[PDB]
């Protein structure tokens, strides 16, 4: 199968529970596109199509869970391969109540690929606890990924100010006005995070 | 240093030294092998993280960091156990149960015995779980519960007929609640494949 | 299949020309041991056994070549998946006359995994040319890997002293007295190269 | 745009140590033209420009090394992506004394793309050792790539004849007379190698 058909192939493999086939297809994508390219051209398009199929009522949450778990495992492999430099970390998580992790992990990965010690905490970190860890580790920045807008709507004005010296908010759930309200710097593009630091 | 590995790993995680944590875990693999490292290093460290949190010695951000690391290690082992062909067993946690390690352990113990255990991730709504089991023709569904409250919230018979065999375990579960929910109850993961193969 | 048998399995696969099997076994070792661990537990033991078997006369050069080429290809794959930060590079190569690449690639990999922009040049770089590139790119360091002692012995006293602001020499062909003679800093372990920098 | 237009950009990224940029540009070329087109119209032209610039004294050995190592890494990725089929292998190497790899790796790639199990040994394999491995693995063919002519001149008449059931020789260092002297089948076209083995399909 051609590169342009790897996305359809992967989604069909996952929807029939063929994890071995899915792993093979993803690895082919990695080899063809390289790491950034496989995320852009395979991981993200499959995740989005899973979401659309769910919105259309063609699949349920269990199929989305299966696909997201698979894709998380693949991104975690890449994250581990990028390595973790010493020095003051950037803490990467999602707002309280946000359980979608891929965006955060993508942010951490893009940072790690540029030599930044992005410490992915997992999703859904209470803000007092996040601030306390940032302070204790001397973190240079906190990065939050918000896929949904509702977890941000739940936060009080200024809630993200002073989590760390720099606080960045992105994801589809976030916009510049909400970032301003919460006291974060907004960034639309993952590729601009490493530059900003 | 086997006797010191657990303390070393926990300290590395709590200072954000992921490189050190990874090195120590690999040393645990060298000492104890794949199953052994789970029993002697992963689970003791997970439990000490939880206890330290319960005592107020660490916050949620530290616990998250450590749990994320340990989940990554267990996912590696789960993937190394392989995924055989044939009708899958779906493995997840009840609605409202966000803790994953027990479910991943169940999937691992199944896969190492040649059972195609598909780990979905945690916290799967039951109608959705039923629909996926149907779509994949799953022979069994396995749920891991660390907390009892998510189970208490579920209706009588909520787990019955998710597949022809349904198992519930984890410290949050007990035989009476399993019975109420329409699931079989088991405590030993080393017997779970055998229990599923052989008649109820 | 079992971790303790991956070395035996990989060597046997390579000696029978089973590259698909070898690739699968190496990937298993990567998953089990992690990026640095697979080099310590699988790649280096297999490389060394191949070399020793050749020195004992038990295998021919074609068999040795196949295995060494395969292992280099796997290390190059890992190297490319590491972070590559912006900023002044560290140039990594081998002395003039040293054709063996693995130690240099290992050095570059260890440095990239610690957030250092190590440029692996390939092996066997003439010193004037190496200095010129280091100067033009503003490299902070040059790192040389020597498996054989004879290429070092052929160099005049002080030959390595001004290749860059810091010059490190390691590999089993090097020792502290030779490093001193040649004007390089010696290090035995790659684990403290990044710290020293 | 043709792939050759990216050549200046790629080489300049490499020469300033911008590995990420060089890799990004090469991958764009792969996406736009695919592997065969990028190899013929970007990798080989850049390799040749690097070599000629070195011969002209315009770049030093360290810059040439960096560019050659990068291009080999990209070709090795493609070689591995083409996969390794089962079946009696074709051993692919270069003559004793030939250290240049790219032509051999291209031959292995073109064979693997057509479903032929081409085992790339690396360069510079002694002939009796190569013969021994070919016999032991039951190889259907040996393929040699020569960039330099002197390694071939060094070989005795008929040296290549019986390395395997078929023996193919190409690269700019080889020509038909020398192949005939050495007992190899002379071949120039990479894409025609698999067909020359007379296998099914
Ligand atoms: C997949 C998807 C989901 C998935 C999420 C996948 C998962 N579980 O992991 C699921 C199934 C959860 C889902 C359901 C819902 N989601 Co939805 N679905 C989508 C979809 C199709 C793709 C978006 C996505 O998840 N992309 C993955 C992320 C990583 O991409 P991203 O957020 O765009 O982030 C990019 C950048 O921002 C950047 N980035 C990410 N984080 C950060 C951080 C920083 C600092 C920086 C610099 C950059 C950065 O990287 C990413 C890739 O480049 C979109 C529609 C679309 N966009 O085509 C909606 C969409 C986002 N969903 C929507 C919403 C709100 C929902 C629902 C509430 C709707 C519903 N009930 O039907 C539910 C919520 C239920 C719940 N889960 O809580 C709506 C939002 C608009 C609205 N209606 O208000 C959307 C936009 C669809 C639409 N057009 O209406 N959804
Ligand atoms: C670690 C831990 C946590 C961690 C979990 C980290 C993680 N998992 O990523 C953290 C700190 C997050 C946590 C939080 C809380 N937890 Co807590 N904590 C624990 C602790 C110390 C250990 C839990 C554990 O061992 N997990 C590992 C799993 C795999 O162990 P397991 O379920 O026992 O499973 C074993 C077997 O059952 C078998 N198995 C597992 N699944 C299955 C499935 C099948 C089919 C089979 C056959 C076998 C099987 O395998 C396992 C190993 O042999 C215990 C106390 C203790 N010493 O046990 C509590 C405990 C579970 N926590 C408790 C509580 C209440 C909480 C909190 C609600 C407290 C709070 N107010 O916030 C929160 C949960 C909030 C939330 N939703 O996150 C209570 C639960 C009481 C109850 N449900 O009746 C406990 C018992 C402590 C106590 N005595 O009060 N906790
Ligand atoms: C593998 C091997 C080969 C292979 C090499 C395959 C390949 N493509 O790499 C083959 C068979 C080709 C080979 C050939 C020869 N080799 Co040989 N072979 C070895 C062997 C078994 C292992 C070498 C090795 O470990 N390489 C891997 C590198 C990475 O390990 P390393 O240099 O020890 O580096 C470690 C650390 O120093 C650190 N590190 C590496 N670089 C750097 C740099 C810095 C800055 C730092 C901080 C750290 C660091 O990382 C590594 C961690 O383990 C050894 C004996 C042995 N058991 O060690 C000999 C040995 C190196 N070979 C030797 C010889 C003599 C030869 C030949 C000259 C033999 C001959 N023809 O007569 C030829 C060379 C010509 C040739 N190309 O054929 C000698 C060299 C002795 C000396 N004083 O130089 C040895 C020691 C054997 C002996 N005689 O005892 N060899
Ligand atoms: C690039 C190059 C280099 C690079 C190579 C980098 C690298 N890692 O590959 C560098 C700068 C390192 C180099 C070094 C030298 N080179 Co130079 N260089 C060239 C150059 C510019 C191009 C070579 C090339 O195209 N290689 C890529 C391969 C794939 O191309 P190809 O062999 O033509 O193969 C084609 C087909 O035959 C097919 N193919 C290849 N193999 C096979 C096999 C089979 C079976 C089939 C079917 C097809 C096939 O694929 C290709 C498609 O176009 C040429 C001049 C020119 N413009 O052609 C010289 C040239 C080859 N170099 C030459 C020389 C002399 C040298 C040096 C000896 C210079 C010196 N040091 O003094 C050194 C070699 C040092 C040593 N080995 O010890 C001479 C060789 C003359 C001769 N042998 O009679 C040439 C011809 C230049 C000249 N006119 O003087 N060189």
């Amino acid at each position: 199968v051609r590169p342009e058909d790897l996305g359809t192939g992967l989604l069909e493999a996952l929807l029939r529970g063929d994890l071995a086939g899915a792993e093979a297809l993803f690895r082919r994508g990695l080899r063809f596109w390289g790491p950034e390219g496989v995320l852009e051209h395979l991981l993200l398009p499959v995740l989005r199509e899973v979401g659309e199929a769910w919105h259309r009522g063609e699949i349920g949450v269990a199929e989305e869970h299966l696909a997201s778990t698979f894709l998380r495992a693949r991104l975690q492999e890449l994250l581990d391969l990028a390595g973790f430099p010493p020095g003051p970390p950037v803490l990467v998580t999602t707002p309280p109540g946000e359980r979608h992790e891929i965006g955060a992990m993508l942010a951490a990965y893009h940072l790690r690929r540029k030599g930044v010690p992005a410490l992915y905490l997992g999703p859904d970190t209470p803000l007092p606890d996040l601030r306390a860890l940032a302070r204790r580790l001397g973190a240079g920045a906190v990065v939050l990924s918000a896929v949904l807008s509702e977890p941000l709507r739940a936060l009080p004005d200024g809630a993200l100010k002073d989590l760390a010296p720099r606080v960045f908010l992105g994801g589809q759930g976030a916009g510049p006005e909400e970032a301003r309200r919460l006291g974060a710097e907004y960034m639309e593009d993952l590729k601009g995070l490493a530059e900003a630091l």
